[PDB]
């Protein structure tokens, strides 16, 4: 059984700005919604903030050396909007942009392909005071922001992500309020989802106008499996699936919004002008999939708003985030996604990984995380299985390069293949990282 | 004796979303409360303002009720989104026509219309543009004000701009118990500033295109000492600054309270010099909303004022949990008279109490002796305040009707007229009958 | 007319721990409520019965208030631990002397003393031996009963054994909202059984050494249909069985309700037959405590009866959240008459309502029109019940005094006499003033 | 070097309700955990001990597992309700026959049986008589003890009376998180006293009819300073007194800690002198159950010790939220040696850690590196304690099997042998393998 991956298959690791950078108000950088959110009592586990995080803003060179040691061929990262344009619109912050300039040059020097994401949940607070994702004008704002980077890194950054996980942004930020900006409203949720899609489309158009290379959106998908043969449970499954997995993909593929949403959001649902949908379906060059687990939803009449709830799959191992470990569902998702996009759209797993308990410090220079290693090997094999079934998969990015701030869950959830001691900023490569380095090095042959 | 000054104006007060119903009828736009009340968990028993008192349909009956109560003034608010569905742009003819009919009808009955521009029901379309976090609202509001100023020129002579900035910001942006349901000190500071600016802009617009008298309406809750411990006094001043001085001081041209720098910490901001010039734009009158006092003590974990009220078990409490203590009204009025230098005519735009009443009348009656008591003792307290030199021009009872007490739903009844929400049947309570006699005798019944 | 039958006895009721105070005074022992009320979280506002109405010291004043109210009867309870500090053994002379003086004072006033042996205040020493879970309590109780039976032989002629077995067991052992604060269906079943046995043993002992009439006091909350749906009728029957028939049926020699097997499942037990012979020991009268009705519907997650009341929003509710609905009193009396075969003399030993009153009088008055309304409508309902052939001999208002409403503390005022708990000053409410007229006119005032 | 003293006994520990299952099978009576676990809300995920590890049926397999681990001792508890169904009266032949078979099987395997009389599973019939609140239990327990003492005379030579009085009382009577689920300080004080008395009575009875060595087993959680704040030191001493000195002190003839008067307030009681004579009956050995330390700070609303632990984020924490800090073991042992005058032979009857393991093996393996780390560091800490003169005779790993962690259910795995609760399949973890090597080399594997 060979597990050699196709020629040119790109191996890498991923991060996000607010989760690792720190130095949030340094060198002209503006205030973001997460600056506000994390400094409001009760919002974050243990009162954790992104003020320091992995201190990546200061230690990025060391982190690049770590990327070299892991044999990374790509590094997926996001750019902080508020660091580059403090008020979201208007004046550019020279120092802030200069950081990412140095970073990208350093990556290219090391032979690492820089994969940049425009928006990873950190909207400028100044734009939030103008309504944030509820204001349609954001489609323009985002575009302008996108342009600034497109021209600045022309020929250096060739592969672009627009939005990272619209569902997390809207469902967490506007529907239930567990994430910044912390709103709880179905009305706002539908409007926000629509404007996130529109902003993506606008950014793609602007990219056609001034940019060079390939651009696409990044979706998280959590495949919904049957709980039973009861029709109410199938209705539950379809509601959950529609709200989470089809909400954004369908209009991006020109299929409009899922019918089930009319039922999920009820009186909060809206009909939008057709030209919005033409803008939203603006053709992309590639698509990123963020994948971690599956769910098995059953009917739940009091669960707002999808009226569904996951059934705990006690037959399998679970991560520290409470996610079932089940690799075949990755293969299934990749096939499903290939079908939804017609096989015409190049795909990349832009995020995959797992959180398990690690001690806060290295133990004799080591971190032994056997379950993370297991997750890594089984899911990469599942990737190979997906390619064997004809899915056009071009690459794989491990979430995450570093133990970092897992947003509202703080530092308690470690996703890194590199351990970070948050007291000393000391980095220690985990057994999972060592293994991943070997997987890259053998181009998959180590799995045989 | 308790006879009141000549020309002293007696009335009752309401607000649009709390009584109107028909929130989406006849072109009416969606407001932030339409959204808020239809989100599960926000409202007690899942109550909404969809029907309320059905006043949009029964306003004539309600006016006849005003006549039975001998009212000389009626304080009400205009729903911004009913008049301007998108907050800016096209006027909604029927929505404006409702208030046209209402005001004309009031004038026919000899009742003075006291109009409030904003009573917490922001158009949702403006909320999607940031609401009170967007400085442009100062202009938006002004334009809205103009529409009314010109429409009711010569008919509505007494105007309120904003009703209770503190409730709007503290409830709506700081703690999130009210629409639009945000919870942020940063947003609270910005929103408070833009509320004050909006008031100023509306007053300027009124100077250019309006006719009559214009002013803001503040709620004040006097903070009394819990002890002689210094940390408790510091607590008292934090609470007082955050609730009672936050808006009054910049309105009187004295800037923001120093204590706010301590209350909001990193969320506090410095604002441009000209903003305070706009905010202190001279007004003609001021409204006071008053219900109770508080006795704050130090509470380090209470965010963000680090203070909390001490339950005053020696006195009666309302169904909203507010201490019954009329002397604090007198004091407050005096205090207010002093903060505004005595030059600014004051009016009690809201005062009243919530007690349990049955959901239906009992042989054509509702017996509410505690509400009657609250009424008589606090009106006497008004007389005492006038005796100490306060230029107090009138008194409006909250409320004319049992209505939607926002997030607390219909469970909190403030009306001097009972509303059976099953049948929309109105029954005048004993408090209403008594209030009618207080008006007719111009206070002599209190002797 | 609303004139009541000849000899119809009007009175008012209290309980020891709710009014007395002086819980550890003059040799008095520790009760389960002494412990319970001084455990944080158990009582609203941290209220205790340490002082209450200070009745232990102000009983003479309270008797003068009874005369002013024209009371013909005063129903009160005797604190077991005040009379027998350890529950068994040595008698406390001063403690017993209190009730001696009280009873003599009542007789001096021309007031019928109505004594209750047990009103929820078990001696802590007996609770340490298992309390109502220990079958030997049937004997302990009997012995305690004997002490009183002999002491007031010829003075107290009408005796209550247990006040509301359902509240004792459901509140004290099933859900833990009342002392001793256990939460167990197993314990609930056993405790209910032993409470019934204790009642029987006490009645037998009364036959051996006592004089007059003896009976139990049950509270009943009639369960009305929420719908004609069979699941709701089954729910109604479960609730009715657990609350209204659990104790009445074995007392009438009918055994335990079948539905209990379904309600309690694995916690249900079969008991020896002679136990049921003991439980059905013939009594002379029965007390009904009545306040409201319920309208139960099916509720699969409601433990353990799988039912829940539907809020009857068309009617007024008290501050304890109880629907005001007088016809249900009439129905209940009829029902009870039918269950007891018409052969057992009935008395309403508790009826009343809680509404907000200020903490102090207002120029010498307390105006409680809703309590007055409750009083007049429910007394009229009694007349209706007598008109339907129910053998009703009397009516006791709960309560004579504002007192400690157990776990709900002093916030719930049931008194027709207001108590300022800051000053212990008594002020007769409008309800008391009206009730005095009801007694005086023997019901004729309800006409005019 | 880490070679241990000659005769140092290596073993592993379990408890009856946590592993046996078949709780009311073969004549066995109902225990308080039978009731408690089958009452909704009491147990995580609704887990019960109905099946557990099915040890009642699979004990032979488990003994083969003990042999593969090179165990020299197996510490287990006897279910009171399995042996005497009503707690008093008739013996249950089958229930006793199980432990007879078990003990013979262990002796046959060359494994020293260490028996515990009470590990939290009081017979329900005795709970209906007041349980640990009824002083008569001192006698009941004694009788129960006698039954075992005589049945296993010459076979079971090392006896434990009570396992962790503090958990029994604090969990079962003070806070109500454990069976019998009471929450009362009054009851907590009484129950603690009667547990101590029961221990004494059992020791006396053992002197009359038993053979071998008898002792109690205490859990100790050493309390370290959170700060130099005096309120925090007072907090530390309250917590220390309530948890670590409550039982040890009267066992050593020093009476109850003074601080308890402050902790329990009005619930505290004075007891007869002869009670303390009974409680201090001389024992032959003492068991220490040890897992972690705590760092308490002042907490006025924390009932009743008014203290709370400060999270030590510089160190690793187990899945039960317990800090991993091996030196505190060494210190504790020394402290215990000092409190007992160095004259009383000590044994660590429980030490171990809970980390996440998958519910099934991979592949026929369970890799638990943190449990291995915990094991090596704490065993080294034992060696350090022995080097300082502590008379430590043995070490028992908690636990032999993944089992029911009481109210936290099966989610907390303490086993050095993994149990697949779907299939009852046992798989020796890396920790078990390593421990087997530690026993074999008598410590030399550590170096
Ligand atoms: O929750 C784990 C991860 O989920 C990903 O899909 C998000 O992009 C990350 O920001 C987050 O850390
Ligand atoms: O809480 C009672 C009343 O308080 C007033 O100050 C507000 O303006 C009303 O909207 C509210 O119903
Ligand atoms: O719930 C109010 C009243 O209910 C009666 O059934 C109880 O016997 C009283 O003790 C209690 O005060
Ligand atoms: O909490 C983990 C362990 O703690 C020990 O002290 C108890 O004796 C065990 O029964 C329990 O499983």
């Amino acid at each position: 059984r060979s597990y050699r991956f196709p020629e040119g298959f790109l191996w890498g690791a991923a991060t996000a700005a607010y989760q690792i950078e720190g130095s949030s108000m340094a060198d002209g950088a503006g205030e973001s919604i997460w600056d506000r959110f994390s400094h409001t009592p009760g919002n974050m586990k243990d009162g954790d903030t992104g003020d320091v995080a992995c201190d990546h803003y200061n230690r990025w060179r060391e982190d690049i050396e770590l990327m070299k040691r892991l044999n990374l061929q790509a590094y997926r990262f996001s750019v902080s909007w508020s660091r580059v344009i403090p008020q979201g619109r208007g004046a550019i912050n020279p120092k802030g942009l200069a950081f990412y300039d140095r970073l990208v040059d350093g990556l290219l020097e090391a032979g690492i392909e820089p994969l940049a994401t425009l928006y990873h949940w950190d909207l400028p607070a100044a734009l939030d005071d103008r309504g944030g994702w509820l204001n349609p004008d954001i489609a323009d704002w985002f575009a302008d922001y996108g342009q600034v980077l497109f021209e600045k890194f022309k020929g250096r950054v060739k592969t672009w992500g627009t939005i990272n996980e619209p569902w997390c942004i809207v469902d967490g930020g506007y529907l239930h309020g567990a994430l910044a900006p912390g709103h709880r409203s179905a009305y706002e949720a539908v409007i926000a989802g629509h404007n996130v899609l529109r902003a993506h489309g606008a950014a793609v158009r602007r990219f056609r106008e001034v940019g060079e290379g390939q651009i696409g959106i990044v979706l998280n998908i959590e495949p919904k499996y049957p709980a039973s043969d009861k029709p109410e449970d199938e209705a539950a499954r379809r509601r959950a699936e529609a709200q989470m997995n089809r909400w954004f993909l369908d209009p991006l593929m020109g299929r409009g919004y899922p019918e089930e949403l009319t039922d999920v959001y009820g009186a909060a649902w809206r009909e939008f002008p057709k030209e919005d949908f033409e803008l939203i379906a603006e053709p992309t060059d590639w698509m990123g999939l963020n994948w971690y687990t599956r769910a098995v939803p059953e009917n739940a009449p009091d669960a707002w708003p999808t009226r569904s709830r996951p059934v705990r799959q006690t037959q399998h191992a679970h991560t520290e985030t409470g996610w079932e470990v089940y690799p075949p569902a990755l293969t299934d998702t990749l096939v499903w996604l290939s079908e939804q996009t017609g096989g015409k759209l190049p795909l990349m797993v832009t995020e995959n990984g797992s959180a398990w308990y690690d001690p806060p410090h290295a133990i004799d220079g080591r971190i032994h995380d056997p379950m993370r290693v297991h997750y890594l090997q089984t899911h990469i094999k599942a990737l190979h299985d997906a390619i064997g079934k004809g899915v056009d998969l071009r690459g794989y990015m491990v979430w995450s390069l570093l133990d970092n701030l897992e947003w509202s869950l703080g530092y308690s959830k470690r996703f890194g293949i590199v351990h970070v001691n948050f007291a000393t900023q000391e980095r220690t490569i985990k057994d999972s990282g060592l293994f991943y380095a070997e997987v890259i090095k053998t181009h998959g042959d180590v799995l045989n």
